[PDB]
């Protein structure tokens, strides 16, 4: 209930929103159905519309006028944001020569740069080249100021999800926001697009930037807009916050458009009808620098202009419906469109099985355009499944296409073009960043980045300290002028041991065999030397990793390869090794198939055993360090030890050994030389860190030699490629990925031919960041590189995408 009687006299876009019943005055009071009877009147003027005109220059000033063209209106702070070009001959901001801002050049009384995030909805990153003709006030800001040719979302590729991670930095399995429709088995509520749920504080966790700033006496104008308040009305709203006085000013503020996202799933992303959308949201970038400019601002501000996801084409025939798939289809509920969430419709239905529905989804059809996953499952990269809000069944539905449950779903509710919320690598899902003012660089492109990232840099450009976030803090230095992040690399909680030769053959009971019997001083000494860490140089470019928790481990060397092996999980942490462009694969010859040898470095007691393999009959092992690429016959006994060993089953080893045998020379040979970290990943709790001893559900059978969840690779080499890996002077080059360790090659629907028709596909959908492997190991790559410690932090958050342009 609210009294709708008081008035929005001198409270029209007051920044504190007041308490019911008493009626409201700021920028959400529409939302809420509880505006003052008045607000409309006094808020929302509209008369005369949005433009001076010389008829109007030196106007009587009349209070009805949406704006004013009176000589005071620039000290009230409410001139037509072309007061000044149409009455005292100045030029629009977008003709002005671009001029290097060095210096925040602010009026008397600021205290910092402000801030003003320009937000635009379902703005495609390819529309700034496919766009500019008709956008010249965003193709300045992009030209001008620092640019990136593109900003990945977050996944699900919706709208409430990626502004709330722009937001606070979170991954949406963190701040709680997983979709655009959820239902919350603890709340046992839904929140919905449409309705009063989401106004509950409840759904939304983590520290948005306004809270941010406010905790740190930093005022922000109120980020979110009621539908119904214009465009112009938004922008000359923030100019008149700007002309408040300094100790009531704000210093961060946000404008939202629904554009071109509202327009583009009528007409598609590159419909003819979204040129006028875009020409309308340059128009009002174009109102924000000509006000500003009005204001003695335009060097003054900082302006991001982002968006929170592109846009696909999608039509209505483009539906696959699990009526086609499923006998069941009135027992489940689906969360539909362009990704599927399922749960049981009752939890009070005994014979609900996820693992029939799953089974009855997986490769049906040949062209199938959905794929199911247990949220476990999903691409790690993705950080998708850590929130009692994301269902345990997942689809990840093809581009261009939806999943809905029976077809009536889609003509009792064709429309619509364009769609969004596929996988955060798909090109057309791509959106856009642009930095302009003093604290951005100036003419200067940057690579691609995650809008993870964006919170910490808007903590930097206010002097804030983040909230505890996703983002790698320092990893986007190289887009500011001034008010860097320096971060010191984190400290080695445990220092390895570095065993020698302490335990003879016969003190091993494991049950393995090897024909290793085969007897020099010359090579006796070099064996010594590169058990002692003689090649070390060589297969650890940029130092061992840290270890950054609490751990007992052995560093051991030999000719091939380096290892951090834990005596804890009984195998390494990281294997580290350097193939060269000219290095050559060999087999495991017949006579070392099913060898095993003991490492005398280590004891029985930290080792593995073959009768645990022999008697498991789901599990087998792999190596890795991989004996293919031995530098000799003798040097390959060393990736036969039971250190090098680690539990796969066989349908992993068809993807480890072609990955090993294949394509690890194949990246050599493309890269002039590859430097590769390989390891387990345990995550059982699926919360992307790295699993302690008590969270491990599943070891080899009769052991306490752990199952890993997932292998992650980590290829390096010179982004000179003119330069091999071993010796390059400059800038890296990486690569990553995390593949799931499972017992079938179920997500593979093709895993029956060759693994030349399906390996490299698999291994492109678990492309992974470095960063994503530091969280899920407790390691720290890249320590001892004679790179920038931010240079390498960006190198960390590089993800490899293989999307073509
Ligand atoms: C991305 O960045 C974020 C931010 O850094 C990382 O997330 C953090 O991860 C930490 C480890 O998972 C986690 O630490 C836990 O915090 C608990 C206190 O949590 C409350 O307070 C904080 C601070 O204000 C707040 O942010 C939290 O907000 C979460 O929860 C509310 C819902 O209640 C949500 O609204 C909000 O969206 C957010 O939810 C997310 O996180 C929770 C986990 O907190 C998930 O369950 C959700 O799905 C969602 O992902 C909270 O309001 C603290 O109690 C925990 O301590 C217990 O566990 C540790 C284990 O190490 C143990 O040592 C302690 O003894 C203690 O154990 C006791 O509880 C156990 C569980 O009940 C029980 O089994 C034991 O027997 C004991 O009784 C723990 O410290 C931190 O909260 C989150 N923060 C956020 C914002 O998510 C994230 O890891 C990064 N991601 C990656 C991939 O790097
Ligand atoms: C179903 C649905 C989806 N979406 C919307 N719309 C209403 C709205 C109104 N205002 C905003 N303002 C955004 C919020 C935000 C967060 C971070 C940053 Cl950096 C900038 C901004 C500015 N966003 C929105 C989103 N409504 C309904
Ligand atoms: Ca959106
Ligand atoms: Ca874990
Ligand atoms: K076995
Ligand atoms: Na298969
Ligand atoms: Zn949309």
């Amino acid at each position: 209930w609210t009294a709708t009687s008081g008035s929005c006299k001198g409270r029209c876009f007051e920044l504190q929103e007041v308490g019911p019943p008493d009626c409201r005055c700021d920028n959400l009071c529409k939302s809420y159905s509880s505006c003052c009877h008045d607000f409309d009147e006094l808020c929302l003027k509209t008369a005369r519309g949005w433009e001076c005109t010389k008829d109007r220059c030196g106007e009587v000033r009349n209070e009805e006028n949406a704006c004013h063209c009176s000589e005071d209106c620039l000290s009230r702070g409410d001139c037509c944001t072309n007061y000044q070009v149409v009455c005292k001959g100045e030029s629009h901001w977008v003709d002005d020569d671009c001029e290097e801002i060095k210096v925040p050049e602010c009026p008397a009384g600021f205290v910092r740069p402000p801030l003003i995030i320009f937000s635009v909805d379902g703005f495609r990153a390819s529309y700034m080249k496919k766009g500019s003709k008709v956008m010249p006030n965003i193709e300045k800001l992009r030209s001008c100021g620092t640019h990136a040719p593109y900003m990945r979302p977050v996944y699900p590729t919706k709208t409430f999800p990626n502004l709330y991670t722009l937001a606070t930095g979170l991954y949406p399995e963190s701040h709680g926001i997983v979709g655009n429709s959820m239902y919350d088995p603890v709340f046992d509520a839904s929140f919905h697009l449409r309705g009063r749920e989401k106004f509950n504080h409840r759904w939304w966790g983590g520290q948005p930037l306004w809270i941010t700033a406010t905790k740190q006496g930093v005022r922000a104008g109120t980020f979110f807009w009621s539908v119904s308040i214009p465009h112009e009305r938004r922008i000359l709203t923030i100019l008149q916050w700007l002309s408040l006085p300094d100790n009531e000013r704000p210093s961060v503020y946000a404008f939202y458009s629904e554009q071109p996202d509202f327009s583009g799933h009528k007409y598609g992303p590159f419909g003819p009808e979204m040129t006028n959308p875009l020409r309308e949201i340059d128009k009002t970038v174009g109102q924000l620098m000509d006000g500003l400019k009005q204001l003695r601002l335009h060097r003054c501000v900082n302006v991001i202009f982002v968006g929170d996801h592109g846009m696909e084409d999608v039509t209505c025939d483009r539906t696959e419906f699990l009526s086609n798939y499923l006998t069941n289809v009135d027992d489940i509920t689906l969360v539909p469109g362009t990704l599927g969430r399922i749960r049981a419709k009752s939890i009070n239905n005994s014979k609900y099985d996820p693992k029939t529905i799953i089974a009855a989804l997986t490769c049906k059809k040949p062209d199938q355009h959905f794929k199911p996953y247990m949220k476990q499952h999903l691409p790690k990269r993705l950080h998708y499944a850590n929130n009692r809000r994301i269902e345990d069944i997942h689809l990840l539905v093809d581009r261009r296409w939806h999943v809905a449950r029976k077809p009536l779903d889609v003509y009792k509710k064709c429309f619509f073009q364009g769609d969004h919320g596929f996988d955060n690598k798909v090109n057309s899902m791509q959106t856009v960043f642009v930095g302009y003012g003093p604290t951005f660089k100036y003419r200067t492109k940057v690579p691609p980045f995650e809008n993870i990232e964006l919170y910490n840099v808007m903590c930097d450009l206010l002097g804030l300290k983040p909230a505890p976030n996703n983002g790698t803090h320092g990893s986007l230095n190289h887009l500011l002028r001034t008010n860097t992040f320096r971060p010191t690399m984190p400290d080695e909680v445990s220092r390895p041991n570095y065993p020698g030769i302490m335990y003879l053959q016969s003190e091993f009971d494991l049950g393995c065999t090897c024909d290793d019997k085969v007897e020099n001083k010359l090579e006796e000494l070099n064996k010594r030397l590169h058990t002692k860490g003689s090649t070390k140089e060589r297969h650890l470019l940029y130092g061992r990793p840290a270890v950054l928790y609490r751990t007992s481990y052995d560093i051991l060397y030999h000719t091939d390869f380096e290892s951090g092996y834990s005596e804890i999980f009984l195998m390494p942490l990281w294997t580290s090794y350097t193939i060269s462009k000219q290095a050559e694969v060999s087999s495991i010859p017949e006579h070392l198939t099913n060898c095993v040898r003991p490492d005398v470095r280590v004891s029985p007691g930290f080792s593995q055993n073959c009768l645990a393999y022999k008697n498991d009959k789901q599990m087998s092992y792999g190596f890795l360090f991989p004996p293919y690429l031995s530098s000799s016959p003798e040097a390959k006994y060393d990736a036969f030890l039971v250190t090098n060993m680690v539990p796969m089953y066989p349908a992993f080893k068809r993807v480890w050994a072609y990955f090993q045998r294949v394509l690890v020379k194949k990246y050599a040979s493309e890269r002039n030389g590859v430097n590769v970290i390989s390891g387990p990943i345990f995550d059982y709790n699926y919360d992307g860190l790295r699993d302690t001893e008590d969270e491990i559900k599943q070891y080899v059978e009769g052991s306490s030699i752990p199952v890993p969840t997932h292998y992650y690779s980590i290829i390096t080499s010179c982004l000179d490629f003119t330069q091999p890996a071993d010796k390059c002077d400059g800038p890296l080059s990486v690569s990553s990925f995390i593949l799931p360790h499972r017992p079938d090659n179920d997500e593979s629907c093709n895993s029956s031919e060759d693994e030349s028709k399906w390996v490299e596909e698999l291994m492109k959908m678990h492309t992974a960041r470095v960063r994503d492997i530091e969280h899920l190991t407790g390691l720290d790559f890249y320590r001892k590189t004679s790179r920038s410690y931010s240079e390498i932090l960006t190198l960390k958050t590089y993800l490899h995408t293989y999307e073509s342009e």
